[PDB]
């Protein structure tokens, strides 16, 4: 039973009805997968005149980008925040999901800042945001340790904004400093504002995984790559090597090699995510 002949989703379904707790893992291809793409026609639809500038490739690369200004930087992040928080609908993948979750001891870990999560009605209790959300801010110099918002001035910064530039007097500024806002998101060299809620999710997530040291933990990562392992993939590989009753399965259509540690507590599946989920939740509930 607890082991890494079945279809995938038999055999996640199963897995899942056997663990004593999941530490679930949820990056980009969730997403992606319910049609939230970074590139490719959303991509170009959204930012035409953006792309037609600067020849992005892509939407994570945009949102990266260090625009001339921040009259530049607000025209593309407002309409960046509207895509893909304000007004992103809800993903089928993530009612699936929470379909199979609510009768399991769960706690997700994400690495994506939009707003799927709240849209399909999870308890803000049980996710951690780890690298933030797209419709808060933060000081541009980091100056103290509290995020804000406003979708209001966002709205107002789409509807004014002309030529990819936003009006000076709507470029929203930290009260403490004077500098202005950015979108609340982690940097390798400034890292991120890490706020008092920030901190509260870290300690439910942390106080989970303390409870769940031991027994058949199922460590489920889902849609994870290589653009930021250090806050899902390499914790949770080190979690299923320091218990030997956990196991490690990633839903993935792409192969990352797994360490030696863990081989024989690995599971891959390659199918699509969203089928892959739904069909899980129609074995799942019978
Ligand atoms: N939705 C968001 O909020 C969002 C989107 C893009 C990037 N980001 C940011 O950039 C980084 C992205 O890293 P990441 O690890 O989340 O994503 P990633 O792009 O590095 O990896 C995504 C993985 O999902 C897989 N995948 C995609 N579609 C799939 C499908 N239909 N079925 C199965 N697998 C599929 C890909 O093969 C890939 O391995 C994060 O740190 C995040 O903060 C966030
Ligand atoms: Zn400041």
């Amino acid at each position: 039973n607890w082991t890494t002949n079945l279809t995938q989703a038999e055999q996640l379904a199963q897995l899942i009805k056997e663990a004593d707790a999941l530490v679930v893992g949820i990056g980009a291809g969730m997403s992606a997968a319910d049609g939230f793409t970074y590139i490719g026609p959303r991509f170009e639809t959204a930012f035409p005149d953006f792309i037609a500038k600067y020849q992005f490739l892509d939407m994570l690369q945009a949102s990266l980008f260090d625009f001339e200004d921040w009259q530049e930087y607000w025209a593309f992040q407002s309409r960046f925040v509207a895509l893909n928080y304000l007004d992103q609908p809800v993903g089928q993948s993530y009612l699936d999901l929470k379909e199979i979750l609510e009768t399991k001891d769960y706690h997700i870990i994400t690495t994506n800042a939009d707003n799927a999560f709240w849209v399909a009605g999870y308890d803000p209790h049980n996710i951690f945001h780890i690298q933030g959300e797209y419709g808060l801010w933060q000081c541009s110099q980091h100056c103290h340790q509290q995020t804000y918002k406003d979708d209001t001035v966002i709205r107002q910064m789409i509807a004014e904004q002309k030529n990819m530039k936003v009006p000076g007097q709507l470029i929203p500024h930290c009260p403490e400093c004077e500098a202005p806002f950015e979108i609340n998101k982690r940097n390798e060299e400034k890292g991120m504002v890490e706020d008092a809620d920030f901190h509260a999710q870290k300690a439910r997530y942390e106080a989970f995984l303390s409870e769940h040291k031991e027994g058949k933990v199922l460590y489920l990562e889902i849609g994870v790559g290589h653009t930021t392992p250090q806050f899902i993939k390499h914790p949770f590989w080190k979690r299923v090597s320091e218990n030997p009753n956990a196991l490690f399965v990633t839903l993935n259509h792409k192969h990352y090699r797994i360490p030696l540690s863990i081989r024989r507590q690995s599971l891959e599946l390659t199918e699509h995510i969203a089928q892959l989920i739904s069909a899980t939740k129609t074995i799942y509930q019978k």
